[PDB]
């Protein structure tokens, strides 16, 4: 059979469709469609102001350089995440403090935020890992008792609910339109907030900081309404869509049962899971093969795998940048993570191809 | 009749085809295409190494990040520009240093260009105005002389040739694939280069400083396949809609003999002009009205026009940080131009509109 990747957008006859109708309107970039989504993602979450971007990691620069972060200034986040966030910070000129997660749902803890917390701490930064939400009244109670920001990386939390409330429903909350999202339109991304002040400062950051003329030095992170259609096409299948996530998440659950594989474990609390991911850990103690063994293994079964993630700080630059760091629980999955194959199109065929490769290593 | 804009996006069957290859295929973002586009990039300038970005602005943006321009670093360019490159100057940390350029030609000279020269000096930065080239023998002259790299803004000048050679077959340039440029794929960028290590850095730089993990902290710049491959399409048609630019641009210089309006001067050297843009002074003694005027009455008569550009150095942040900054000839001209309208699509019955209504308001 053909390889079996990990993921697969679902593009159809839809977003085709959207396309066509930008193209043939003559009004290809930043427009009509790009208000929509916003106005759309405003009616998703629950919030007031929603702005489009080029990517998730446009929205988490402007978000922090909105904040005016720079020199001096510090922002808690977890290593276990995308080498996106540590990099806009850094190279605002501020300091990263990467601090570790709970050991089995790789989410940040109250614990390890608060501990961190210093008189230069001008940002908490949490992900709502794997499509899970964090533990968010904490987090906000952490914010508005020191005077802290906090933006969401809601990259993978497109259609999370936590305790009745949509992800991106209260604060700021960074979403993604990546190849492998929820929704795609390949790239792609949209910041939503409750400050009119701050997405006025967003609006202006993603467009060289015009109004016109430049009041204060922008970039160029527009998202072309030839894109932001493919994202509204998108998400009008979004609960179709997490649905067949949903319920092939739930058929790994059943499999996983009779594998000596850890998939990842759920909050505690109340939650409603977008299944972005469905990560499981190898541990080569309990499994009898290595992670990356597993995936090689599983590639030569023509079955791709992913890798959510290495952690930040055991990548080259970091490695060097803060040597003494040490993060028993990032460091122990992040040795032991990777991501089996799960996307709306895939079938039944395909889902009984992993399993049963999964026992032919296995044993 | 409907609005007629100064400028459409030349989309057809080949476009919305091109789309639907890659949406069809489920490889929506940076893949195949973004290789395809690039090798033939190299192919029409003769340049060795292209490489693929979001926009021409995240090209300027990586491109001087390559070259290590920070705090104290000075880089000579136009205020007759895209705000974009005096942004990302500023961004960087470091300082734009605005000359003058051609009372006619609005390109920067080399005499302005080196009487500026320091020893602070890591860029020089011309612009290949509407699609007319500027004097790079000179320019390059200056740069190999003081040792100081040149960038060339080719955000117009896509099929512009200078002395019998492509711009972009040596040295640095920087394209654009925007809306309203000579090929499209709504937002999009690539910048072609020489040097092999260059590339590399900018190849690093425009997707989190990867080469895997991160070496160097980078941002995400990378163009979707779904873009680059109407930008493919678009650079098939590239010297069909350049001729029918051309073309058009033969007809206004017709019309203008017998208008008080002054279309800008040709450059003195051999070149081909890519016509980008049609731009024209109105100077209120022979015009008798100012270019504020003529923009909102060909408005009233359904005739939109562009305005290419207002002066950066007397935009507001600008304005401030550089109180003491003269440029006439860039302030002469920043008061009078302004563009009619020129794109592929446009018919004679619009081009008999906009000289019927140019008549009509002269006098
Ligand atoms: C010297 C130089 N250096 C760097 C850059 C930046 O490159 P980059 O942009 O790739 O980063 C540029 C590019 N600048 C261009 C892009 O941004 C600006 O364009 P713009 O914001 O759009 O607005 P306009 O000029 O006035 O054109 C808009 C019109 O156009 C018509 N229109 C517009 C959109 C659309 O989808 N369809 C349509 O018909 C439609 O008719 C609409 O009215 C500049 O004026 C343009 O000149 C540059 O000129
Ligand atoms: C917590 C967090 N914060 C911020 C961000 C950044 O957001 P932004 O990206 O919007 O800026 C992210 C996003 N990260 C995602 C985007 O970048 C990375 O994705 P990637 O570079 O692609 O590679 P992979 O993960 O391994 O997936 C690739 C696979 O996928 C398959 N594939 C790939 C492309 C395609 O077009 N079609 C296809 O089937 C295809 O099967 C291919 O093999 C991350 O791993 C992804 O997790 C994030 O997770």
């Amino acid at each position: 059979s053909d390889f079996l990747p990990f993921s697969r957008p679902a593009m159809g006859a839809e977003e085709l469709a959207a396309v066509k109708t930008v193209l043939d309107s003559g009004w290809i970039t930043t427009g009509p469609k790009n208000q929509e989504l916003e106005a759309a993602f405003c009616r998703l979450t629950g919030n007031q102001y929603a702005v489009a971007v080029s990517s998730a990691t446009a929205g988490m620069h402007i978000a922090l350089m909105a904040l005016g972060i720079g020199e001096g200034d510090e922002v808690i986040t977890p290593s276990m995440t995308w080498v996106s966030t540590l990099n806009m910070i850094v190279l605002l000129g501020a300091n990263p403090v990467m601090v570790d997660v709970d050991r089995d749902t790789l989410m940040v803890t109250p614990e390890h935020i608060e501990a961190a917390i210093t008189p230069q701490t001008k940002a908490i930064i949490p992900v709502h890992y794997a499509g899970a939400p964090a533990d968010l009244d904490a987090i906000y109670a952490l914010g508005e008792r020191y005077g802290i920001p906090v933006i969401e990386d809601a990259a993978h939390a497109t259609g999370t609910s936590y305790k009745g409330r949509h992800i991106g429903a209260r604060g700021t909350a960074i979403f993604s339109f990546h190849a492998i999202a929820n929704i795609t339109c390949a790239e792609g991304g949209i910041v939503v907030t409750d400050n009119p002040q701050f997405a006025d400062k967003l609006r202006s950051l993603k467009f060289h900081g015009l109004g016109a003329e430049v009041l204060a030095p922008g970039y160029k992170y527009n998202l072309p309404d030839l894109n932001a259609a493919i994202a509204l096409a998108q998400l009008q299948k979004l609960d179709a869509l997490n649905a067949r996530r949903a319920a092939i998440a739930a058929q790994y659950h059943q499999a996983m049962a009779d594998l000596p594989f850890q998939p990842l474990s759920l909050p505690s609390w109340e939650h409603i899971h977008a299944w972005h991911l469905f990560i499981i850990r190898v541990d080569e103690a309990r499994c009898g093969i290595t992670r990356d063994a597993l995936m090689a293994s599983l590639k030569t079964k023509g079955i791709g795998t992913g890798l959510h993630f290495r952690a930040a700080h055991t990548q080259k630059y970091y490695r060097e940048r803060f040597p003494t760091l040490t993060l028993p629980d990032t460091e122990w999955n992040s040795e032991r993570i990777c991501s089996l194959p799960l996307f709306p199109d895939m079938t039944e065929s395909d889902f009984d191809r992993v399993i049963t490769a999964l026992h032919q290593i296995a044993g």
